[PDB]
DNA sequence: TTCCTATTGCGCAATCCAGTT
DNA sequence: AAACTGGATTGCGCAATAGGA
């Protein structure tokens, strides 16, 4: 059955080469989201220093 | 030489483990990241919600 | 138990990158 | 400039071992 160990090396470099492939392709989008995640933050910063200086300006 | 190699080797199995796991970290920080993201985001929305029922009531 | 795949840590070699001689 | 260092990164296979029919 050593007749089987390349074989199944095979099998499995190919499993690791997929695996992998699959991570590096999870953090990109993991990555992606953080930028998509910091849009909308700035934008509510912002916004809401925003709407601040409007009280600031309505009410003092 | 010989050792001279291997400790080249040595040397390199080494800064690929740091190397290795300063990414595994990385990663981490990120997955972190993409929370107190996405709950700061959150809890920012309700900010500026907040913040505006102040300000359509202290207007008429 | 029994097979397969999936996931992980690890080492080799080739590069890549800077700061050097 | 042009080869030269020496760590950092990265593609790649190996082996152990987690998982889930």
């Amino acid at each position: 059955n050593s007749n089987e160990y390349r074989v199944r090396r095979e099998r499995n470099n190919i499993a690791v080469r997929k695996s992998r492939d699959k991570a590096k392709q999870r953090n990109v989008e993991t990555q992606q989201k953080v930028l998509e995640l910091t849009s909308d933050n700035d934008r509510l910063r912002k916004r809401v220093e925003q709407l601040s200086r409007e009280l600031d300006t309505l009410r003092g």
